[PDB]
């Protein structure tokens, strides 16, 4: 159901693990039907499951992307949480790192209803 | 005006410095006159500088508190950002620490319009 604080910590950690191995189908399953993705926050929300899958396959398709928590998950009692992490990727044909904070709201089924990924170019390191 | 990504990084870092030193009046002046605070996220919003001042005095006025960033500020291009930090307090007569992520939205005068502090008891260490 609506994840407890401890369950939010578990779910958000699981998200990171799935991104880190690059299981696109498993990531998309975490999302609710009405989910929205704002990534980076400030850009228009992505919605529709096909569209969210296309977003992740575009980002993770190369198969080389890595991700890890860089601090503990902060969770609420209303099914939300926030986490700091770092993504290792490739930009301009070179290895890079991107520092991100994700804010997630889960629904009463334990699926992601809204996600918001905070980062900009100030958070990229070549 | 509406802070750029770099300006958001600067403002949110300054906020941490003000909490760390406990300058309640300076903190309150970083907020818009009609700002809303949700701390912890999940609890009822408090509204306006009078209420926000009372909230920070309750948290910071008594026993002395320390605060520091535990990772970089993640900023957007629409005047928003998110940051991870740790608050050190004295509970009972013994030290405790609280891991928090704040999300802030600034207005076009450079003041905090809204903020959300993500944490729960899972983030406390006595």
């Amino acid at each position: 159901n609506l994840p407890t604080a401890q369950e939010v910590q578990g779910l958000m950690a699981r998200y990171i693990e799935l991104v880190d191995v690059g299981d696109i189908e498993a990531i998309v399953q975490m999302y609710a039907d009405d989910a929205t993705v704002e990534n980076p926050f400030g850009q228009p929300p992505i919605h529709g499951r096909e569209q969210i899958a296309a977003f992740y396959r575009q980002g993770l398709g190369g198969g080389k992307v890595r991700a890890c928590l860089t601090g503990p998950v902060r969770a609420s009692h209303n099914g939300c949480g926030a986490m700091p992490f770092r993504v290792e990727m490739v930009w301009n044909g070179q290895p890079c790192a991107l520092d991100v904070i994700d804010v997630m709201r889960f629904d009463e089924h334990g699926r992601i209803q809204t996600m918001q990924a905070y980062w900009s170019e100030v958070n990229l390191s070549v």
